[PDB]
């Protein structure tokens, strides 16, 4: 019954009326409303589906952002604000500010398009201080994604540009905020097997192998180069491919994650169990390549951003870089007076 509740005009609660659909999940959706009793400012009201585990998702967000808003009350470390919650429906629905489009949707609505460099260093930065100070209170985010990174405005400029033949959108205010913490983990709770959505999942968590902070720090890489490239560089829904594409760009597995994992299925002799020459093979290596192939520039500040990612894509989450050494890293010099 979401269909029938989340409809443009309609109220909810007596005071937020649908403008449209700003996005859509599996958990629910996400709307744009007029907020009648702040005097008509427009905000977001995530509607939560009427199932088990979205509702406990839900209220274990609830929780996670009283605590985050309160120790950050004027949102220093760019997690979004919540405003407030209610029922409609039997439907759980949390208010936050209005922002602008996610990281994701601009890309999309862009031609899969990629940020500039300068953007990507500002954006980076701000990530980066946002999810270290969810380290530092005991919290993994877990499911990092450029859909679950805003803009704070994503108004943009638009020429013709000769070099590509196309209408071009440019970025105004690179500005974000990190959102949904609906997966978001302490350190002392029960910690899921599976986590993160595919494409930003770590290979620890792939493996099964536990995880904690630095399964963010991988997505995070896994984020930096979807911006600078316009694209996934995982783009699979089938672990053992992804794990193929993995070894592809980034070179083999270490031994010891293989020895220690508890999904066998995808080895052989502690080798990842993979014909290279089969169709899905062929399409892994022709389409994938080392990490540092896709750089299109040779410039220092280039090498710079993929030395960044290439630590925060470190297989092994004990030794990959830490969000408090890669807000040091000389990528970030440039923003420094
Ligand atoms: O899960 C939350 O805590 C969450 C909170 C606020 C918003 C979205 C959220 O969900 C995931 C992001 O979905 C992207 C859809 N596009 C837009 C666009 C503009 N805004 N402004 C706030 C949100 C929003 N979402």
């Amino acid at each position: 019954s979401m269909h029938l509740i989340c409809q443009s005009g309609d109220v909810l609660s007596a005071r937020y009326e649908i403008v449209d659909t700003l996005g859509e999940g599996a958990f629910g959706k996400v709307v744009e409303c007029i907020d009648h009793k702040a005097g008509g400012r427009h905000v977001a009201v995530k509607i939560v589906k009427n199932v088990d585990r979205y509702c406990e998702a839900a209220r274990s967000e609830i929780q996670v952002l009283e605590h985050l808003n309160t120790t950050d009350p004027n949102s220093t470390f760019r997690c979004v604000q919540m405003l407030e919650w209610f029922e409609h429906h039997g439907h759980i629905c949390i208010v936050f500010e209005l922002l602008g489009l996610s990281t994701y949707d601009f890309i999309k609505e862009n031609g899969f398009l990629p940020f500039r460099l300068d953007h990507i260093r500002k954006m980076a930065y701000q990530i980066c201080k946002s999810v270290n100070f969810l380290h530092s209170n005991k919290l993994t985010h877990t499911d990092l994604k450029p859909e679950n990174i805003l803009f704070v405005q994503s108004d943009y400029t638009e020429a013709y540009n000769p070099k590509i033949k196309r209408d071009e959108r440019t970025l105004i205010n690179p500005d974000i905020k990190v959102v949904d913490f609906g997966s978001a983990t302490y350190d002392d709770e029960h910690h899921s097997t599976l986590v993160s959505t595919r494409h930003y999942r770590a290979p620890e968590v792939i493996l099964a192998l536990g995880w904690s902070q630095p399964c963010d720090v991988w997505s995070i890489g896994c984020i930096l180069i979807e911006y600078y490239l316009g694209f996934t560089v995982f783009p699979t829904h089938d672990s053992k491919e992804h794990l193929a594409m993995m070894e592809r760009i980034l070179g083999p597995l270490p031994k010891h994650m293989i020895q220690k994992t508890r999904k066998r299925k995808y080895f052989h002799h502690d080798r990842l169990d993979w014909d290279e020459h089969s169709s899905a093979g062929r399409y892994v290596s022709r389409a994938c390549k080392p990490l540092k192939e896709f750089m299109l520039s040779q410039d220092v500040e280039h090498e710079r951003l993929f030395d960044l990612i290439q630590k925060m894509l470190e297989y092994d989450p004990a030794k990959r870089i830490t969000l408090r050494e890669a807000l040091k890293h000389p990528f970030f010099d440039l923003l420094k007076k």
